């Protein structure tokens, strides 16, 4: 069924509530027990947000290898993502770890650093600079190089060497900074010219480790984002574009992490981002 016209019906039958609990009611359910471990009880922002045990990013250390993260690996469409929390003020030298391990380009940030009037992360990259940043605990140095600020996202480039051995990169850190505090946005245009701006830096690109993608739990406003990209991206691939369904990409998506789309308005809102997405790229 072509999406437009199941959304269409779904819209004037109000029935988002009802299909959204259909998703939640056949979503995998996976054991997670390196993350309830008396041990990393300081690692996880939220006592119901944590990662499945068989698709954990594993940190390259003996000591606790515990980081709450996930590898999505979408086979069809041969694209693969890092969805992670929003750094905690004890987890910003993991997460450092992590980007520098799994070879990403790309940093992806849906939140503020303060929402409703409660921090929603720690501030984990710096703001000038001439004021970089050591992460004593796994030995790496992050330095701002540029900031290009514009009315929706912001464009950092940033410098990450291991101090063990003197090897740096360049990460892009890619900040959508006008996602409203309650809700979804009214108009997918902003998010979909940001998503179009990740991809064109390379950063979802097959010669580099996956991209990182963050909000505050990481499944929410991180859900929409992949969920977006995979599905455009299958419409592209196949024969028969009309044939992809959002509901069972979601589905496959869950296997690899829990809880990803929220709220049922960020479900009606994912299939509103998709619509627009394939009419821009017929070019209306
Ligand atoms: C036949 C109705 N459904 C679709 C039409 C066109 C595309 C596309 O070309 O991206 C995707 C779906």
């Amino acid at each position: 069924m072509e999406m437009e016209k199941e959304f269409e019906q779904i819209d004037k039958s109000g029935s988002w509530a009802a299909i959204y609990q259909d998703i939640r009611h056949e979503a995998s359910d996976f054991p997670s027990r390196v993350a309830k471990l008396p041990k990393n009880k300081n690692r996880n922002r939220y006592r119901d947000v944590s990662p499945f045990d068989h698709s954990r990013i594993k940190l390259h250390q003996e000591d606790n290898d515990y980081i709450n993260a996930s590898l999505i690996k979408m086979e069809e469409a041969q694209r693969s993502y890092i969805l992670t929390q929003g750094p905690l003020p004890n987890t910003v030298g993991h997460f450092w770890e992590m980007v520098w391990e799994q070879k990403s380009r790309g940093v992806v940030m849906l939140n503020r650093v303060m929402e409703k009037g409660s921090l929603k992360c720690a501030q984990y990259w710096p703001q000038k600079e001439e004021k970089e940043m050591i992460f004593e605990d796994t030995n790496l140095k992050l330095t701002l190089i540029s900031e290009d600020i514009k009315s929706y996202y912001t464009v950092r480039q940033l410098e990450l060497e291991n101090l063990t051995t003197q090897e740096t990169r360049e990460i892009l850190h890619f900040h959508y900074t006008t996602w409203p505090d309650f809700g979804v946005p009214e108009s997918p245009a902003s998010f979909l010219n940001f998503l179009f701006k990740v991809r064109e830096s390379g950063s979802l690109s097959p010669e580099h480790g996956p991209v990182v993608v963050h909000c505050s739990a990481g499944i929410g406003r991180s859900g929409t984002f992949c969920l977006a990209d995979t599905c455009l991206l299958l419409m592209d691939k196949r024969k028969d574009p009309s044939s992809v369904d959002i509901k069972k990409v979601l589905l496959e998506m869950r296997k690899f992490r829990m809880g990803l789309i929220q709220t049922a308005d960020q479900l009606r809102f994912s299939y509103l981002a998709v619509i627009e997405g394939a009419k821009f790229i017929m070019g209306d």
